[PDB]
């Protein structure tokens, strides 16, 4: 037995009643448990995420399979049998917090890793590529697929308009408008890196690698019948499926592989390897398997740990560097920078996301200071031999410049089409007739320009993709 | 033709590249464009409101009928043909912003009058009594309805263990599980003032007066299987309707009745006139025709005028008061406690927010002061007659107390079962099928002891209505 | 020796070089150690404290000498010999962090006392009454008192201005202008509570109670020449001075006394014993002692707890309530509420603000949540035995309401002359002197009228004190 | 004759009482004017600026003289007469808001141009060099300079542990301890652009240049002692004098000079000319003359203008670019991120901030929206002709860049002694006297081996500086 308090720990005599000019006057401003607990509960709410504002959050542990020091100097990957605990969240991209999981969207797959060396986020989504190449085209992107400003209901028309003035963005629909657009939970779902990274070893040589994550649950999908069928019924189920598989004792795993490519590949490749618009071969480039994820344990808290979580691409560790992708470059800025707005200055400090590793240094104060910091010396140099110094053991590599000026310009090698052409000719009949179904539902309305538009760059994808769209769409392409 | 520019208003060269160590090299810091865009993006959000979250706005005007000035000094109903502007916002209440607008709930309805004696908001919902009567409870209540803490799903169990422990909820129940319970759009909607209020005319007499909005459109509710339909293809359906229908020129309208009472009646009465559990007999206290509101304006930026709008019950005007109901005494704080919070201490001047009657005070300063302020006197009294002084004219009442200690009680005749019953016997066979119906899916998974006890207060509405509800859930109740 | 790091634990490699391109190039926006430090620089100032926001604060003990339980059933007070932690701040009033502490002003002596059964915040000042006595004024007065809005220079015309048309001040004016209005330091100061509070009893009784606090130090005040001389070489003595005599074990102390006045006192007496612009006779109402509280222990951190803290006069304990002060009740409301955007809606948690006693209740979330909440309970009533619940021992009293109605009405015998005119014949001699020297300075470049009003008003409160600053001013008021 | 009215346009009926149990009894909740005139009052404060904070804002115009066309293309350098409105801030450094002017300190020169291009600021200081040369360790030095963490006062210990340890520093304190550390006031004061910056004209040709503000009101610096007589009386004196002279006609006015060096002189000299603790020689380097800024009108509101005015290094214009300078590359980042969460994410807004120069884009929402935004595309690429649009005359250029690798590295030639020993041999015998006298008081109280390395990079500056410094602290240098 507990008694109820107020936030100075005097027990509250009444919980049901306000104070008042007898059992029907008005109520008194001395009233100070009322005024404490309708004035917390006038603040409960933070922004959410501007972007992946749905999602869903659980606990578990990687496991190192086969160790990867030839390869990176990462401790939580430097031996067999090596467990780390992870904190993952799942979620979609577009719309709100109590928006439904049965909307076509990219899933959002983030992982962080609280390695002995600190905090590693592998911040992913199902799919492999991205609809853009460059940070700065990201508002816009986001703003064209966002509902309208106007009417806050989300219009093809709009982002149809800024993808097919975006042709980079044709790899990535090919994928996207598939019935691997609806995942049919987040367990039987596939994860990416997306973006090609650097891994460094102990002699300093450097490797490209991507990420990828295989389910154990394996990869199901929704068509656009499957996924109204439940939405009739639950705008939630992914959330649900995921809470009820891990208590009950049944825990997703996904198994992690990598692929490697020498810097040198890049002058040979017909693409940028550092294009996230790309793929690469996996028979040029085989999955080699690192280990494995299972999450096992549901949070304590949904508001405390996974909607205050924080991860960023930007937090790397030793041994894994970002690449030149100018994508990635972007959003190196761009998470914690919205991470200090959303969630304090401080947000470092919230229990899933402190490190597990020492944290030390001369920084001090922001909003909501609950650490009981001490000392003097905050700021170095200083001459304490017992303060925090840099260790110069970890300093990171130093990636070759092949730029003599600073530029705004494209890379070279854009080759917005061909991968496209390929992952559409990969796809089964069955899976070619539902992409074709799926945008034609997408684009039947929207502006006749663009729809022709749109049909003319998945022809220079492929020709019976192209075809095929205009067809099922009713346009005549005779004039092109 | 217009350039972009950034915010400093310097056009910008381009808007596709990031700026970087030649075409294919990292980013460099100095990109004022980049950050800047980025930036503002990462900063975008707010907090959604802690209820009603999910919502739809719109302008029109509302045109007196008949003047209330026996009844009312109030300006805004001074004259017949006086027209004043409105802002609306129709919403859900339990669930976030992205959530569906097929699920039950009470509908908001919240009036902004832009008054020659101020801004006048009523702050009304659909359904024209509340679960609860006394602000204390509030945030249990809100708390037990919304998603779990922990697996962020509604749970009906922790929902109901609330409102079986709070027999006052019992009248609000027999409304919300009516089909009334999910109005089918905003358009063919009831809306209610809920409380009582005070309405003081010049010669300072004060009536009870409560308010009924009926709606031209009609009232049309949704079964759950019904909505369902609907919320298998489309989450946002009312906010679609609302918008299409203002778009189309089928403007919405709703007609303004009051019904008008003695503060006498108190001991004529079996329940308490301000518990707003209750309401008042049509044929004691028949309706009175006001006037009519018609929505004919769609807002030109949902975030900036519908997510920004500020609502509160204390924004009364100058012959409209509150009254002693202990839950609406506690709104009078709660909401400019909230906005202040979710939108920044000069959240009023907001253009949504803002008055037509002009604004003098010695307020100043805090956040985003974006009102060119001037001058030396911030502070009265002061010598100077120009300065704005107080105005005796438009001193509120003073309410007789009763009431003889300041006390927590709760009111006499609290009379909890009554006027349920009169609302269950009122549904015709068909109602009183679908309210069976849709509590008994609702409680069929409560644990045993909170579904009895579920049973036993509808039972001590209406005998008829209690077995009926324990014959569907399978209950025997023959031992009580 | 310990790594500095970054907030992710990753070891820093380097703490002096941003990244570049070569050595002279321009920096890369991929340096994430740099761009987290500058951002958490970036972010380090918070609001200060709207008005007392420069200070010190220390900690201590407070122990009783006798047992106050006849009079109060407050927890802290209770026993012999019992001892509570403390922490105390002490501060000047009107002008920012930074500003001298020679300046006159009150001071502000606010002490937490952290008890078992919550915390007790009284928040004082040394001077035992205050200019105003109705919170309504209270951001008149210091927008009045404050540096001009359009100089940023503090103006005597501006608030004598307020203080002429208000005079109810003339008795806190005629303490302030004595050499009190310039405490030596913070250690030789007299502590007052300023209002009267209400003590209640084991048996319910109620007694008006006011607290004063007596240095061990004894009380030194500055001249205006002493204040000056003192400026000129360290603009923050006090903060200096109390800090130093902790650090070398001269620890500063105070004697809590007590008055003590039945309810019924009032109704003979020819002031209103809750007007915080009076005192109580000390022959009348003798000072009792309660115990001493001992100060040291000199805070880790001044931002995390000093900067920090928040004291509310709403801090109240069993057995001790607020009176029906009108200033005070508006105070109740303010502390909590200001501290709210100041510090953060969880700024209870800040360790320096949490309670011994523990705490237990249904509030959720809010930015920075850090505490690891946890179960699915978070309403109440619910119907689990071991969850918190209200405890009735607990309640407060029932003060009797002498009042019929609602008003805005000035007090009964507001008597705003007639201490003021006793404090001046109170004064020796040479208090005289100094009071007319310190009042004649501060006046001689107002406004002629407002200089004669304060002329007036002092002359109504002694003929011999207005006579004497209207020689020294220069102003002839034998026409009047 | 105007009526005090709420925010919610209400006129007020009395701004003297709160609402109360009658004239004596305790405060309502139902209260909306006192409460919504206290809760904006307790949120008047925002965070002042983390440095700078103390500080005093004029308006006024710059002037051609000599159009600087030939060497850069920002348009409003382009024609004789041309004319350009300005705000400009001044500021002391270290301590806060309210902190007196008489303390040593650069003093900040802070210069916004209203240009028909954009807004372009000049971020300077009235020193034209810094105590460091790279962004990294700026919260460090600041750190070092504030005061301690522990016990809020500024303690050479500190600082000078810092400065020593970061030998770079020693050009600028052989300036800052000479007399010049305490300008008599903003008007009488030296400004400077500090940095190199790079000036690019219609040809894409760039020049290196350095600026340069000669006051008309001469330069004139205040001893220790005359410091202190000033400190004694008035704490913001030059806040006073800025104000005074501005409100009688008096207006101070600033000649610009530049100075401007070919790229290619880089190897010509023994240090980086982006060096910012180097000057450039002025026989090698000769001044320029450009124009002259006139102050001519005092703020309307110092908060709304003066505190929440925003400058930043990166608002460049075209033909004004940054340097290489790395120091300059972290100010580029920090002043907006600081200005997001000191002002609020749409501090642009605000009236001070404003540019004259149109403000089109794609950027929206976020807290405090007050600009009545419209239309559907908030996006770019559109189909849009009217819709706004990158324009390619406005980029950039494209500088050389010479490393081959990202690093952290020291510039080479730093060269840290040899400009301090050349100003201190420019100094007159009676300035070299004030810099030994101003040197050893604040060295004299530091730790023993702190001295003596101040002292020995003083030496390696000029053999007689250090030794004059050696003898006056009493210390033996012989043994080195
Ligand atoms: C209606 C009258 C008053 C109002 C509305 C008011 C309001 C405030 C506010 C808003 C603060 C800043 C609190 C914070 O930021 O944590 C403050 C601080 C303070 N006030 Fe008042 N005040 C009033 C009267 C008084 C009185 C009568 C006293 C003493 C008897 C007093 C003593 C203090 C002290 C000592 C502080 C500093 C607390 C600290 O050290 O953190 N005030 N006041
Ligand atoms: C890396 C080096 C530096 C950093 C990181 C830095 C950072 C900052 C920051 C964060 C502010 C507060 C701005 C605000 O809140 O709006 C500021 C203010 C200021 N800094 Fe710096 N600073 C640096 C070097 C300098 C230099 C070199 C100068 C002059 C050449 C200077 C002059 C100023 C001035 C004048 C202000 C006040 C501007 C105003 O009046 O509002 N600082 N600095
Ligand atoms: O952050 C994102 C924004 C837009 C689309 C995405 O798939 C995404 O992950
Ligand atoms: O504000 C609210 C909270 C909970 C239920 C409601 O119907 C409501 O209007
Ligand atoms: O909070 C306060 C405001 C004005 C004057 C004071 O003495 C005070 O404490
Ligand atoms: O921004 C700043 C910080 C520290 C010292 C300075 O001179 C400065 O301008
Ligand atoms: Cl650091
Ligand atoms: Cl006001
Ligand atoms: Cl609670
Ligand atoms: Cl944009
Ligand atoms: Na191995
Ligand atoms: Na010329």
């Amino acid at each position: 037995h507990k008694n109820l308090t107020t936030n100075q720990g005097v027990p509250v005599g009444d919980n049901q009643n306000s104070r008042t000019a007898g059992h029907r006057g008005p109520s008194f401003l001395d009233d100070y448990h009322l005024i404490e607990k309708l004035a917390h509960f006038d603040r409960e709410r933070i922004p959410e995420r501007v972007v992946h504002a749905r999602g869903a959050g659980a606990y578990g542990v990687f496991e190192v399979e086969n160790s990867m020091e030839k390869h990176t100097r990462a401790a939580f990957l430097s031996e067999e049998g090596k467990q780390t605990d992870v904190f993952v969240r799942f979620s979609t991209v577009i719309h709100p917090k109590g928006s439904p999981e049965t909307l076509r969207d990219p899933r959002g797959f983030a992982v962080k890793f609280y390695t002995e060396e600190g905090n590693y986020d592998l911040v992913g989504n199902n799919l492999p590529i991205f609809f853009i190449r460059d940070a700065l085209k990201f508002p816009d992107m986001v703003h064209s697929l966002k509902p309208d400003p106007v009417t806050n209901i989300q219009d093809p028309d709009r982002y149809w308009d800024f993808m097919t003035l975006t042709p980079e963005s044709t790899h990535m629909l090919t994928w996207l408008f598939s019935d691997e657009g609806i995942p049919a939970n987040y367990a039987e779902m596939r994860g990416s890196g997306v973006h090609t990274f650097r891994w460094v070893n102990k002699y300093g040589e450097t490797k490209y690698v991507k990420y990828h994550w295989r389910p154990s649950e394996g990869i199901r999908n929704l068509s656009m019948e499957e996924a109204a069928e439940i939405q009739a019924n639950d705008f939630q189920h992914a959330t649900r499926d995921l809470y009820d598989r891990i208590e009950k004792g049944n825990y997703p795993a996904w198994d992690l592989y990598v692929q490697l490519m020498p810097l040198s590949d890049y002058d040979e490749l017909d693409y940028d390897p550092c294009d996230p618009t790309k793929t690469w071969s996996e028979e040029d480039y085989p999955l080699q398997k690192v280990g494995r994820m299972t999450l096992n344990r549901n949070p304590e808290n949904f508001f405390a740990e996974t909607e205050q979580a924080a991860f960023t691409p930007s937090a790397l560790v030793p041994g894994i560097e970002a690449s030149e992708d100018k994508l990635l470059q972007g959003r190196l800025f761009s998470y914690p920078d919205t991470q200090r707005h959303r969630l304090g200055a401080n947000y470092m400090r919230i229990p899933v996301n402190c490190p597990y590793a020492p944290v030390h240094n001369n920084q001090q104060d922001g909003f909501m200071t609950t650490t009981r910091p001490s000392g003097h010396i905050n700021y170095e140099p200083n001459r304490y031999d017992d303060q925090p110094k840099e260790n110069p053991h970890y300093k990171e590599s130093e990636p070759v410049l092949h730029g003599d000026r600073m530029v705004r310009q494209k890379i070279e090698k854009p080759n917005d089409f061909k991968q496209a052409g390929e992952k559409y000719r990969s796809y089964s009949e069955e899976e070619k007739q539902a992409l074709i179904k799926n945008l034609t539902a997408d684009l039947k309305g929207v502006n006749e320009k663009t729809k022709l538009l749109a049909i003319c760059n998945f022809y220079r994808a492929d020709e019976d993709y192209g075809q095929r769209l205009a067809d099922s769409l009713g346009v005549d392409i005779r004039s092109y």
